[PDB]
């Protein structure tokens, strides 16, 4: 459970691939929440809550 406050941008527009995922549009701002080896992030989005690829977003 990160514990910086860590703000991301989305790159590409993303349709999850599992309901555990998160699915987002393309300039989406996503509050990262944890951090996992593998690629996946999980983070929030308008009260939503989900993995999603680290590569599909850019530090804000
Ligand atoms: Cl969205
Ligand atoms: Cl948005
Ligand atoms: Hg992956
Ligand atoms: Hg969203
Ligand atoms: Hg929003």
């Amino acid at each position: 459970p990160l514990g910086s406050q860590l703000v991301v941008r989305a790159k590409f527009n993303f349709q999850q691939t599992n309901e555990d995922e998160l699915s987002f549009s393309k300039g989406d701002v996503i509050h990262v929440t944890r951090v996992e080896e593998g690629g996946w992030w999980e983070g929030t989005h308008n009260g939503r809550t989900g993995w999603f690829p680290s590569n599909y977003v850019r530090e804000i």
